[PDB]
């Protein structure tokens, strides 16, 4: 188990564009095209980030090449974060795909505004941390992923991912 197949449980593979939890065009391993409501607007953007005039569908290996980009994309950007940074150091090779997870999932605006669970993952204080992370929107929203990948924070273990 690792970050690639961690995250291709929790977001699936769709090979043609397709509405995420939030309402927003998606296509591949979660990869969001726009927030925009015109599917217009969603179709150019996919054409401009694969290269070809896609007609909304993409190839396995086409989503695959978006998913190994996101991946690097958010690893990238929790380095350069000074929120974020301190904490992916401080934590062993396990959470830190947690961590990444969330950053794929709500960017690294939104993880950095976890303040207060940041900052118990950072003091190791894992039952603490996982009651503070339950207490948001994210948590509500999407509850089966939420619990994933805070059970993964908790125990440093791949344990919720196994039998998926
Ligand atoms: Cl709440
Ligand atoms: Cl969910
Ligand atoms: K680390």
């Amino acid at each position: 188990m690792n970050i690639f197949e961690m995250l291709r449980i929790d977001e699936g593979l769709r090979l043609k564009i397709y509405k995420d939890t939030e309402g927003y065009y998606t296509i591949g391993i979660g990869h969001l095209l726009t927030k925009s409501p015109s599917l217009n607007a969603a179709k150019s953007e996919l054409d401009k980030a694969i290269g070809r005039n896609c007609n909304g569908v993409i190839t396995k290996d086409e989503a695959e090449k978006l998913f190994n980009q996101d991946v690097d994309a958010a690893v990238r950007g929790i380095l350069r974060n000074a929120k974020l940074k301190p904490v992916y150091d401080s934590l062993d090779a396990v959470r830190d795909c947690a961590l990444i997870n969330m950053v794929f999932q709500m960017g690294e605006t939104g993880v950095a505004g976890f303040t207060n669970s940041l900052r118990m993952l950072q003091q190791k204080r894992w039952d603490e941390a996982a009651v503070n992370l339950a207490k948001s929107r994210w948590y509500n929203q999407t509850p089966n992923r939420a619990k994933r990948v805070i059970t993964t924070f908790r125990t440093g273990t791949w344990d919720a991912y196994k039998n998926l």
